[PDB]
């Protein structure tokens, strides 16, 4: 076949999004309230629930770093001791954002020191034909003002959940994505706000003289308003009158707000592909059974699909890199890095070492029930328990 | 293969998905530069069609692309190519028919009624205030009267108890929220494109009613399964014979004709179901057989994985030898 | 029936605002003259919050949506159309009480079976 | 999910930014050890942890137990370590 | 480290609520009479405000304080003082988010 592309890739030299698009994104995330709490509900499913590093048959790696053995995992735990925080900000980054972008720093000596994101809204790539990253531009207040750079698409790395296609190295941002229902749900927040201002609230309407009767003019209802004042008027206040005067009422003319709020709700979280329930809008029969199940499992698909789209970037992108250049080890080994299912539970799991334990080994066992392995290699590796070696141990 | 396919699930996810959205997915053959395998890259499906024999069979794909704000056209031959499709037209086909473009009206339809509901809802889901200025069969009112009166009733400025003084000839009528059974439409619009799609009304986030127990909830979820199985079995034979088998065939020391299988899996397998399987006719199931059903490596010694009774319980034996 | 529907939902699913000019048995209004009243009253500029002021000759009637049971109508096209291929009602996605439940239910997948 | 992540980032942060300089400045200990601080869960609850400690306990450490269970682990370390309970190897010790 | 934070329940429950209520909870480093450390102290989290350079990094604490009925200010370094941030509009942010400011409206909404 051949060693390089012979299909376009439908762009060069831009339109595509500008700074000013970056910049809407970061205006929709300090904004706050429920659009940002949406948001934010959707990072920490995705990514709040906290990971681990792997590599496959990793005792062979061992290696002397410094006069002492390690591991390649061991290794990478010290290059990224806190990593669950780096995935929430960078997964985040990349849900709001249609990437996310950060550096590799070093000691005074030249040793890895971190990795370190960038600030996405600041940055944006330029692209070729052949469909790749070539550089990263950079816009940027300073004292009020403004200053602009640019960097190679060498020392930077970057990573993209949202691709408009396999081969693509830009994305599109779910919020772009969604920019009109986002807009709308605002504006009809906005619109309830008013409207309950208006006519959420009965008011009260003081009508004075009879019908076809003498007339009326502003400095004698000057006298009746400070008669009638609501800013004085109290519970148990009573009124006397002759008959030409009355006392109105404006009514709250009911609406429906709490339907339009659900419909409004339902239409942003269905746009944005979260579970309604994350709007805290309710259903009869949808919470159980299998009508219940499927919409858990459409959601942990989503779930599982992006953080295994993070993690393959994450590795050879960023993991593969930082063993390339600071790492007595082999940067081409087979690393790993599974993030964790926010919706498992603890009893289902507990259930099923009960149910077909006598089929799973003691490492399978624990590695289900997330705790290390046995320290001894039958130990481990039977499927008769622990607790029932022990005990015979101490009779045979 | 898995040298040569580390990260086969996202590829599989994103073929499968081009080959629902579009009539098709495409792709190319790709190499490292001393010339082994690196992957089967697909190509963006928007930008291609196909072109034809007599027999119908594809023999050349033509490529229309955008650039530097002006464009770019292409003719490949099919030779070094391969396409997958899902829903085809005929058993003779080889390009098949998009969803999108097969319910096009019902896409367009849904579109237009949201449209028309968040129109509707502002209009008349929302109650408005109309004053009515002078008596009947009395005295003119003029805009420069009206703008006074305006200037005093102003919303803008107006609150939640605020109070009104006024002669008899003034009203302060409400036009009512003219309420229409929008829930409704919405829930007709979802059970129009979900069944149009062919999914269960539930994955729209609408609910029925009656349907929600018994083996009258269990032919939806059956019809889903049935649908996704056919689909999966769909993809694995076409990724088989038109990617894998000619990947092993340049690339690999291995015949390539021999029998290579891949299996998707299913998102409507029950864990529960599996243990109690187990554990109702484990004693009818090779370890090994237990294990693939289990999501587990089978054992690491022949007839430990061969032999139908459990692992743990040939060692709970042996232990006393 | 389902071309009706979608069209019976345009005409009469949605309520429709009726702006009605002058005073009964008073001076008549002309075209020219509901073109600017239409400037006005236009839904196209209207907003959730926007409140009107008239003289007592200017009304805003409505055409209230006239409820009719499309929902019924759907589930007896869809038992129609399920009956005449031969699928149970269910496959239709529409249930009943009775049907439910028991030796009523096992009679569908009994048949289908 | 926001209460783990939350916690999660005080912890790195509390350990990092005041407790390693702390010990560097005023300790004749190191400062570079693993410190593990955490934070109690209040949505945890002990039910579940006692069904847990019944269903999957012949295949927990006594130490992992008495993590969960919010306790100190045995003052033996071969008691610590293994997997059946001590009661276990008390009551076989008075049977010898 | 047990000698050092005796307490660290009630140290943790202030830092993590300030940090919540503002962008940020700080605090101090003291030691005894003799010069052995004593503990770390958080400060009142209003008063102290941080200044900043071109790579984001806080170089300096401003604090603004009442006494007497009148007015004290004081600049100290991004040294002595320690600082914690549970909210970020960035992975580099030192600065940090209020949900208070966040949801300044919201608040103000509610309470009329």
């Amino acid at each position: 076949a051949s060693s390089t592309p012979q299909t376009n890739v439908d762009s060069m030299g831009g339109g595509d999004l500008t700074f000013e698009d970056l910049r809407d994104i970061k205006d929709v995330r300090d904004s706050g309230g429920q659009v940002a709490q949406l948001m934010d509900y959707k990072a920490l499913l995705n990514f709040g629930e906290g990971c681990e590093i792997h590599v496959e048959g990793d005792d062979e790696t061992k290696q002397l770093v410094d006069g002492e053995p390690m591991t390649l995992s061991e290794w990478l735990e010290d290059a990224f001791p806190h990593l669950d925080l780096l995935v929430l900000d960078l997964g985040g980054d990349a849900l709001w954002y249609p990437y996310a972008v950060g550096e590799i720093q070093e000691t005074i000596t030249g040793e890895f020191k971190e990795a370190l994101p960038a600030e996405p809204w600041t940055l944006m790539p330029e692209s070729d034909a052949q469909g790749k990253v070539q550089a990263w531009h950079q816009r940027t207040k300073t004292h009020g003002g403004y200053q602009t750079q640019t960097l190679p698409a060498d020392d930077l790395w970057h990573i993209v959940i949202n691709k408009a296609s396999a081969r693509d190295e830009v994305g599109i941002s779910e919020v772009l994505r969604n920019k009109d229902e986002i807009q709308a749900f605002k504006q009809n927040e906005a619109a309830i706000n008013q409207a309950i201002e208006l006519h959420g609230f009965p008011q009260r309407h003081v009508k004075v003289g009879k019908e076809d009767g003498a007339p009326v003019r502003d400095n004698d209802l000057r006298r009746v308003r400070t008669i009638f004042d609501p800013r004085t008027t109290d519970a148990n206040t009573a009124y006397f009158t002759g008959q030409d005067v009355d006392v109105e009422t404006l009514e709250a003319h009911n609406f429906d707000y709490s339907a339009i709020h659900e419909m409004d709700m339902r239409n942003l979280t269905t746009a944005l592909g979260l579970p309604l329930e994350a709007g805290n809008v309710g259903a009869d029969g949808l919470g159980s059974g299998k009508p219940a199940e499927l919409r858990f499992a459409l959601l942990k698909l989503a779930i599982k699909a992006n953080q295994r789209s993070f993690s393959v970037q994450f590795v050879e992108r960023v993991m593969r890199p930082v063993v390339r250049d600071y790492s007595p080890f082999d940067h081409e080994a087979d690393i790993r890095l599974e993030i964790n299912d926010p919706l498992e539970d603890i009893g289902e799991v507990a259930d099923l070492i009960q149910q077909v334990g006598d089929y799973m080994t003691n490492e399978q066992v624990a590695e289900k029930l997330d705790l290390p392995a046995p320290e001894d290699d039958e130990v481990a590796d039977s499927y008769r328990s622990p607790a029932d070696m022990e005990k015979d141990e101490a009779g045979v």
